[PDB]
């Protein structure tokens, strides 16, 4: 195997039933409105990815680089965000209720974790 490095391939495999996309290199991927719920994206590079409206429910995004990702209106409910880098992510309208984080998750500056519904882990 190899880490996935293209949208086409990610989406082809995901509908093939694959869910391990550990270490995916998708740093500038256009993933607007995709449904990849339940995928393992831990350690992925999504640093300038367009994830607007994406369904990321129940995904494992631990250690992922989402530092300047566009997550507007994305669904992250139940996702694992421990040690993820969301430092300058656009989280407007994103749904984070019951997503899990830890002391090492880097959220944006004014981001209200309580109102967002985050859980510690």
């Amino acid at each position: 195997q190899q880490p996935i490095s293209t949208v086409a391939t990610l989406i082809e495999m995901y509908t093939a039933g694959r869910r391990d996309f550990n270490r995916a290199e998708l740093g500038d991927a256009n993933l607007q409105n995709v449904d990849i719920k339940g995928s393992d994206l831990s350690y992925a590079d999504l640093s300038t990815a367009n994830l607007r409206g994406a369904n990321l429910r129940g995904t494992d995004l631990s250690f992922a680089d989402l530092s300047q990702a566009d997550l507007q209106d994305a669904d992250l409910r139940g996702a694992l965000l421990m040690s993820a880098n969301l430092r300058q992510a656009n989280l407007q309208g994103a749904k984070l209720e019951k997503a899990d984080c830890d002391r090492n998750t880097h959220f944006p500056e004014n981001f209200d974790l309580l109102k967002a519904g985050l859980q510690l882990k």
